C-alpha cells in the first residue's frame, strides 16, 4: 500500500475524512480502503497484514476512537508495526486533546473507560500503552491549526514528501566499479580522525569526478551532521565577474542556503560560514571549481568547519588543489578493458552487460572510445536501437570525427588554456604523441617554452607523462587533429598549421592556392 | 453589466469558517473563481460598509446556513442586503442549508428560532421585520442540503461544478477554435492510442519544425486528459535544456523535478534520485505529454521504460528527429502531415482577413502568397499574419520582398533545427538546397562521394525530417530551401584543411565576381 | 508627525507598546511621544493639534481604555479628525472583543459604565458614539493572531506603506506641455461612451510616447475599476521566441497577475483573461508593442474588458496599428519652441526654467537636439554643471557627434528594417533630406522600390512626407551621416558607400587606395 489510514466512522468519515481522501487522490496517493468486512467483531488477518504491509500509517484520533474495540486492536498493531517493523505512524487529533489521550481523561478518558469494561488485564494494558505511545509522538493537531482546508493540504503534502524519500537511490546500480574508486577514497577520508581534512579529486574532463562525488555523498553524508552538495560550481560562477566580491557572498550564500537548510538567507559579511559551521561535522562537496577566489568563498581555512568534518573539491587541474594546500588528493583513473566493456554496453544495449549478438562492432567502437566514461557512455548511446548493419553504417562517420558531445566538453577543456598551451596541445595531437620528452624539448624548443608548457598541460590534465614519454588520451588526440583544421599555430606571428590528416592532404597537396 | 465579484459567501464564521467554508473556498480557487474573502478587507477601513459594497457588487450570492447563523446580526444584516439585492440588482442567490432544514429558517421554531428570537430582542421593530422577510424569502429557494449527501467532498465538488457552469456560461468560443482540419489528426492518432487496451504503449508525433506537433499535442491533451487519474503537459524541453549539458544528471534529476511536480499535484517537489517517478507512478493510469524531445537523455529522466507507469497509461513524445524515437524503441508514430490545399488556404485567411475566405479581390495575390508559403502552417501563420491589415498595392509590392527575403519567426525556428546537426550534415543540407534539390540520390552520392559520407548523411537528414526521399530522389519544403540558399551567404565549407562556398542566385550573385577582393 | 498613537499607559506601556514603537523605529516611522503634559486632566491643545496634524492616528485599545477620560477625549479627537479632515485611524484589539467595545459591555463596558459618572449626557453621547464608530472600523485583533511578534511586524509593515503611498505624485510637475497631449487624448478616449475603445499612441522614437502613457495612468486609472500599465513589452518579449504560444502565455500571465492583484497566477489556455476582465470596468495601458502576436497575447478584442474599458497602446510603427484595427490614432508632436527650451533649462540648469546668464550657447545647443525630448534631455544633461567656457569647449564634440544616449535608442529602432529600407534611410539622409518624392523615385527608382520604401519609413515614423516633400528629423539625419561611415549600400551586390562628411572628404580624395 502507499498509506493506511485508521480512524473512526462515526465520527469523520462523512466530514474530513472525506476531504482527507480527496486530497490524498489528488496528490496520488491511494490508501488502503476497509470494505467494511467485520463493522463490530475481531480485526484478524487481512486486517492485520494490510497494517504489516502499510509504508505509512495514518491515526485519525477523534473523541470516540476509544468507544470502538477496532479502532483500538488497530491502534495496537499499528503501534507494534511501529517498534518492530519501524513504520511511519503520523497522528491527527480531531477536536481532541493530546494530554485527554496520553492520561485517557475527559470525554476520550469516558470512552475508553466505557470500552474496557469486560476486557481482560492484558488487553486493556496493551491498549494504554498504545494509546500513551501515540499521543507523545508529533502530529498534526485542529484546534491549532487556522483552517482544516491549510491543515489537509498540509498533511498530503508531508505524505507526498514521505512517500518520495522512502527508498534509496539505486540508480548507482548502473555504474560500472564504484568499489575502487571508493576503496582509494576512504583510504583518504580516514573518517575516525576527527580532524577537518579536506580532500581533492582531480582527472581529466569527463572521467566520473562528479559521479564519484555524488556516489561518496550518497554513502557517507548520512554519517554527517549537516551535509550539502554544490554542483558545476565553475558553471554557476561568472567569467566576467567583475565585482568578485559579490560574486563570492552569493557563492557563500548558495552554499549556506543549501547546507543549514535556511533557504531565506541573505548574509552581509563573508565571515558567516565560519560562525554557523564552527561548532558542527560537516561533510560538504564542492564539485567543479576552477580557480580560488571560489575556494576561499566557499572554504578558505579548516577552522571554518569544526571537528570531523570532510571537505572534497572535486576539479580538474591541479594548480588550484596545490595553491589552496589540500594535500591529499585522488587521481581518478581509467577503467578496466571489462569494466569499460560492461559501461558501453551498459549505454549501447539497455542495461545489458552480456553482448547481443553484436560483440565484434561492439569491441570496435569500443576501442574507439579509449577508455573515458564519457565517450564510451556517448558512443554507447548513439549506438542503441541499431541493428549491425546499422552499425557499420554508422561506424565510418563515428570514426572519423567525434560526437558533439564529446567535443563540447572538450572544448570548453580546451578555452581555458594560454596560447602557447593551445599550441602545444596541438603539436602533441598531430606529431609528438608518444615521444621523449627530452627530444620533444629539443625540436619545439626554440619557441614554445615547452618546459612550462608540459607542466601546465599535466596540471590540467590533458596530457601524462610515464617514464620520460608524454601520453595524450586518443579521445583527446582526436579533438586535437580535428581541430589543427580550423586553428593555427602562431610562432612569432606567422600562421602554421599542422598537416596529419589521412586521406585529407592529398587533395591539400595537389593544389596551387597554397603558401609553403 | 459590471460586477466587483464573482461569488460573495455569506456565513456565520463560528459554525464553519474553520470546518466546511475553507474547504469550499479552496475548491473555488481550484476551479477558477475569485470569491469574496472578509479576511481582505483593507485595513482601517469601515467594515459594514465594504460589507454592503461588496454584496451589491457580487455576481453570486452563497448563504450557508448554520443553527447559529440568526444569532448574529452581521449574517442577518447582509442577508437583507442579499435579499434586495437580489430583487433589486439581478444577481443570482444559492443556498446551502448545513445542518439544518428550511422548515426552521422559514419559521423560527426551536433550533435556529431561539438564536433570532435571542438576537431580536433589543432591536427596533421594522428591522426584526426586514430580517424575518429575509429569511423567508431565502428558505424557500432550493439549495443544497448536508444531510442527503453520504460525504462532503461530493457535495463541495457539486456546489463548484454548479457555481462554475453557472459564471461561465458565455463561453463564446475557446482557444481551440480557429484550428484547421485537425479532425484529421485526432483521428489518425486514436488508431494509435486505442484507449481500451490497458497495456502502457509510448506514442510518437513526428513531423519537420513548425507541422504544429505543439498544437496537435496541446488539443489531444485537453480533449483526453479528462479520463486519466494522473496527467501531465511538458511544453518545450528541447528548450529548457542546457545546450552543452556539463553535468546530465542534474539536469535529468530538474527535469523529473518538474514533471513529477505538475504530474503529482505537489507543487514544491525536491527529488533525491532520478528513481521517485517510478515508485510513485507505477500503479496509476498516467497520461503524459512530452512535447519537444532532442536527445534521449530527456526520455531518460522522464520515461524510461513503461514499467514507471501503471495499466492504461499513455505517454505521448512529439519530436523532429526518428531516430530518438527508434532508439528508445517506441514503433508507434505518427507522422504529421501537411494540410490539404483548402485547408491550407483557410489557416493563410484565417490569419491574414481573420476569415476563412479572402476579401474580395485578394484571391489571386492571396493565392500566390500562399504558394511562396509552402504547405507549414507556420509558414501559413507567418505570411497570413505579416499581412493583416494591408490593402491590395501592399500585397503587391511586398510578395518581391517575401520571395527575396525569409522571414524571421521562420528562419530563426529553422535555424535552431539546422544548428544541431553534424558540420559534414550542414555541409550536405547546404549542398542539397543550393544544388542538388530534386536530383537523383545516386547522382548525389555519385558526386559529393569524395568529399563526405552521402548516404549516411541523406539518412540522417531523412531521420530529422530535414530532407524527404519519395523515388528515388530528395526533396526539401520551399522554405528549408529558402533557408539554405540564405545562409550559404555566410557559412563556409570545411571540406579537408581548404574552404569553399556556394554561388546561387538568379542574376544577383554574378556581381561578386567582380568585387575582385576576395579569393574564388 | 507620522503616526499619532493613542493608547492607555497602565496597560501598553510596558510590554506592547515597547516593541511596536521599537518597530516603527526600525521602520523609520516616528510617532508623537507626549511627555506625559497633564497625566489627569484634560487633553487642551497641542494634543488637539498633535491629532490635527499626524497623517495616520493608531488606537489601541485594552481592558482600561475607557477607564480614563483622557484617552476617551483622545479617541473622540481622533475619530472627529477621521470624519472632517479624512484622517487614517488604525485600531488594534489588545486582548478586547470588537463587540465588547461596539455595545460597551463586558468589563470594557464596566470600566466605561464607572468613568461616566459625574459626566453630562453630551460628552457621554460623543465617547460612546465614538466608540461605537472605532469598534466597527478593520483593525488587528490579538485574539486572531498566531504571536505578537508577527502581528506587530505585519502593522508596522501596513503603516509603513501607507506612508509610502500617502501622497500623490509630483515628480510628474517637472514635465513641459502635457496639457496639449491630455487635451488631444481625451478628444479620443471618450471616457462617457462605456465602449470598449482601443486607443493607439505612434511617433518617433524618444518623441514622449511613455511619459505621455504614464501620466494619462495617473490621471486617469483612478477613474477605472481594475487598472494596470505594462511597460516595455518590446524589450521583455523574446525576440528568437521559437515557440511563440509560451511567450504568449506568459505574457498574458504577466498582465493578469499585475492587474487583478493576484500575484501567484498561473494560467492554462489564453481566454483566461476574458473569463476575469468580461465584467468589469478595466484601463490597460500596453507600452511598446512592436508586433501583433503580443497584442493578441494582451487584448485582441474589445469583447474581453467589458463596459467602460480603455486600452491605450503605445506604440512606434502605425502597420502594428492598422492591422489589429485601432482606428483611433494619435500622432505624437514635436513640442513648441518655447517649451522645448524649458525641458533643455531643465535637464541643463537643474530645474530652473530662465537661463542663468548661458542664454546664447543654450539656444544653439537647443537647436542642435532639434525638437524630440530625448534629444533635449540627453543634451541638457551633459551639460549641467559646466561653465560656460566649458560648454563652448564641449560645443565642437557635442555638434560633430551626437550622444551615445540617443544613438542606442536610434540604432534599436533602426535594426529592425529591411536592407532596403536601411538603404533608403541612408541616402535621406546624405542626400534627399527635403525633396519632392515623384523626383527621390525618379532618381533611385531603378533599384531601390522607392514607393514601398517610403511607405514603411513613415509607418515606422522615421520619415514624415508633408506637401509632397520628405522630411526626417535633424537628429536622426545625423545618424543616418554617421552610419553612413561604417555602413554600405548594396544595390545588386555592390558595395556604395554615400560620401557627405565636412571635412571628411578632402582626405578620402586626396588618395591612392580607392575604389571609383
Amino acid at each position: 500500500h502507499q498509506v493506511f489510514p485508521s480512524f473512526h466512522g462515526a465520527d469523520v468519515r462523512k466530514t474530513i475524512l472525506s476531504h482527507i481522501l480527496e486530497s490524498f487522490r489528488r496528490k496520488g496517493i491511494d490508501p488502503f480502503i476497509d470494505n467494511n468486512i467485520e463493522r463490530s467483531k475481531s480485526i484478524g488477518h487481512e486486517l492485520k497484514e494490510a497494517i504489516k504491509g502499510s509504508k505509512i500509517a495514518i491515526v485519525l484520533l477523534s473523541k470516540n476512537y476509544a468507544s470502538s474495540s477496532w479502532c483500538l486492536d488497530e491502534l495496537a498493531e499499528i503501534m507494534k508495526c511501529r517498534e518492530l517493523l519501524g513504520q511511519i505512524v503520523m497522528t491527527i487529533f480531531y477536536e481532541v486533546d493530546p494530554t485527554d489521550i496520553k492520561k485517557q481523561t475527559g470525554e476520550f478518558g469516558k470512552a475508553f473507560t466505557k470500552t474496557c469494561k469486560g476486557k481482560t488485564k492484558e488487553y486493556v494494558e496493551r491498549w494504554r500503552k498504545a494509546l500513551e505511545d501515540v499521543a507523545t509522538i508529533a502530529g498534526y493537531h485542529s484546534h491549532k491549526w487556522r483552517n482544516e482546508a491549510d491543515m489537509i493540504e498540509k498533511i498530503a503534502t508531508d505524505v507526498s514528501n514521505m512517500l518520495n524519500s522512502f527508498k534509496p537511490s539505486r540508480d548507482f546500480n548502473g555504474l560500472v566499479g564504484m568499489r575502487a574508486h571508493m576503496d582509494m577514497l576512504e583510504q583518504l577520508l580516514r573518517l575516525v580522525l576527527d580532524e577537518v581534512r579536506m580532500i581533492g579529486i582531480w582527472g581529466p574532463p569527463g572521467i566520473g569526478k562528479t559521479t564519484i562525488a555524488r556516489f561518496l555523498f550518497n554513502q557517507v553524508s548520512d554519517r554527517f551532521q549537516l551535509s550539502a552538495i554544490m554542483v558545476n560550481i565553475k558553471g554557476c560562477y561568472p567569467r566576467p565577474c567583475f565585482d568578485e566580491y559579490s560574486a563570492q557572498l552569493q557563492l557563500q550564500n548558495q552554499m549556506l542556503s543549501q547546507m543549514i537548510n535556511h533557504k531565506d538567507i541573505m548574509i552581509s559579511h563573508l565571515g558567516v560560514a565560519q560562525e554557523r559551521l564552527r561548532d558542527k561535522k560537516v561533510f560538504l562537496v564542492l564539485d567543479e571549481v576552477d580557480q580560488l577566489g571560489q575556494l576561499d568563498a566557499l572554504a578558505k581555512e579548516t577552522r571554518w568547519f569544526g571537528p570531523g568534518s570532510r571537505i572534497i573539491i572535486t576539479t580538474e587541474d591541479l594548480g588550484v588543489l596545490k595553491a589552496h594546500g589540500i594535500n591529499h588528493v585522488y587521481k581518478v583513473g581509467y577503467p578496466s578493458n571489462d569494466e569499460a566493456f560492461q559501461i558501453f554496453c551498459m549505454n549501447a544495449f539497455g542495461q545489458k552487460q552480456p553482448h547481443e549478438g553484436f560483440d565484434e562492432i561492439a569491441r570496435e567502437v569500443m576501442a574507439l572510445a579509449g577508455e573515458l566514461p564519457l565517450g564510451l557512455k556517448v558512443l554507447g548511446s548513439a549506438l542503441r536501437g541499431k541493428s549491425k548493419p546499422e552499425w557499420e553504417r554508422t561506424l565510418p562517420r563515428l570514426k572519423t570525427s567525434l560526437d558533439g558531445k564529446i567535443g563540447s566538453i572538450i572544448q570548453f577543456s580546451y578555452d581555458a588554456l594560454c596560447d602557447e598551451d593551445k599550441y602545444l596541445f596541438l603539436y602533441i595531437a598531430c606529431l609528438f604523441n608518444k615521444e621523449s620528452t627530452t627530444k620533444v624539448e629539443g625540436l619545439l624548443g626554440k619557441f614554445l617554452d615547452v618546459r612550462q608548457g608540459l607542466h601546465i598541460l599535466a596540471q590540467k590534465s590533458l596530457i601524462s607523462i610515464e617514464d620520460g614519454n608524454i601520453y595524450m588520451h586518443t579521445l583527446l588526440e582526436q579533438f586535437g587533429r580535428e581541430t589543427s583544421r580550423k586553428q593555427f599555430i602562431h610562432h612569432g606571428y606567422t600562421k602554421h598549421q599542422l598537416l596529419v590528416g589521412e586521406r585529407d592532404i592529398c587533395e591539400v597537396l595537389n593544389d596551387d592556392t597554397i603558401d609553403s
